């Protein structure tokens, strides 16, 4: 018997369709999952329109995190009360059955469900420029002096439309979410959009949101990820056949440098080295975003050819600001602002 039959052995609230809450939400059906809990649709009697409502889970140190993110939402929502910053807006909470639940705005499907829609053909690069600019200027929101705030796990799924015929975006589950004097885990972000820095062991500021939004844009475009790891030391080197080995001044300062690299008695780093002749990855360097994107060939894998606003001019220039966005060194990594500057948003 867990929390009277209410949870299961996984601390989640057990879940029912047509269930009604307080006089006031008819539960409809589950709609999303997290290592936090559960996201259920449903409807909401007194202010007459449906809602998301995210069941914390029952256990302590799941409730205390989800109090970090209510207090970041409500931080938020507070300076974008118009709502046109691109953050999904945290409409109330309350206790209940023993959880803690969240209720947001409804909103549609996520970026991910919508490049399955495609079947990973990908989509264009007009739309990705929408995307782009959208959450640039979402996180140019976040680095306002009062924020400050690292969302710390974007990632296509976290990316949300607001409606489905339509290319306004939100962004949800500030979970893991910081500000950026109150750092407090060390293992974050989802594999696949994990920085170096936070693969290194560093410390981290707000430029970790933009190496993410690298990633993300890229794989918008091409239909898969950038940097696919299976683990830490996969994703480690799967960004250093793209971009080559980080630079001397960065593996100096890190703590975990020797879980990837060997430093040589010259100063200079090289990859760990390697059993019995076993080749498993690209040289450094050379798995070159020009190729990946299909700068000069068609779009990737030659799926753009010959179609309008693909020319070779617009992919060189996304490539450029990925890139940018891709820098391994935080202090110099494109920040929000100059983005928003960057030739690739042309009117
Ligand atoms: O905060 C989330 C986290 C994780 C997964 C799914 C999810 N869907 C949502 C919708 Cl529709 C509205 C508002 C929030 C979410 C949400």
């Amino acid at each position: 018997v867990y929390n009277d039959g209410y949870d299961d052995d996984n601390y989640d609230y057990i879940v029912k369709n047509g269930e009604k809450w307080m006089d006031r939400y008819e539960i409809d059906s589950l709609i999303g999952k997290g290592s936090f809990g559960q996201v259920v649709k449903a409807y909401d009697r007194v202010e007459q329109e449906w809602v998301a409502i995210k069941i914390i889970k029952n256990k302590k140190a799941f409730l205390n995190q989800a109090q970090i993110e209510v207090r970041l939402l409500e931080l938020m929502n507070k300076h974008d009360t118009e709502m046109k910053y691109y953050i999904v807006h945290l409409k109330r909470h309350f206790m209940f059955r023993n959880h803690l639940c969240l209720v947001f705005e409804m909103l549609s499907y996520n970026l991910y469900d919508l490049l399955r829609n495609t079947n990973f053909r990908g989509v264009s690069l007009n739309l990705t420029r929408k995307f782009a600019q959208q959450m640039c200027t979402a996180l140019l929101f976040l680095a306002t002096p009062e924020l400050s705030i690292i969302h710390c796990d974007l990632k296509p799924e976290n990316i949300l439309l607001c409606n489905p015929k339509r290319s306004a975006i939100k962004i949800v589950d500030f979970g893991s979410s910081c500000q950026l004097g109150q750092r407090i885990y060390q293992y974050i972000q989802s594999r696949f959009y994990r920085s170096p820095e936070v693969l290194l062991g560093m410390p981290y500021d707000l430029a970790i949101d933009m190496w993410s939004l690298g990633c993300i844009l890229v794989e918008m475009h091409t239909g898969e990820p950038l940097f696919s790891g299976a683990n830490e030391v996969d994703q480690m080197n799967k960004i250093v056949e793209v971009l080559g080995i980080p630079p001397a001044h960065i593996l100096d300062q890190a703590p975990k440098a020797r879980k990837f690299f060997e430093k040589l008695p010259d100063g200079t780093w090289n990859l760990k080295k390697t059993k019995d002749g076993k080749r498993e990855y690209k040289p450094p360097g050379t798995r070159k975003l020009h190729n990946i994107l299909g700068v000069e060939t068609g779009g990737p894998g030659g799926r753009r050819a010959g179609e309008s606003g693909h020319t070779v001019a617009d992919y060189l220039k996304f490539k450029d600001l990925i890139l940018r966005m891709l820098d391994y060194d935080p202090k110099t990594r494109i920040q929000p602002y100059y983005a928003l500057q960057h030739s690739f948003f042309k009117k």
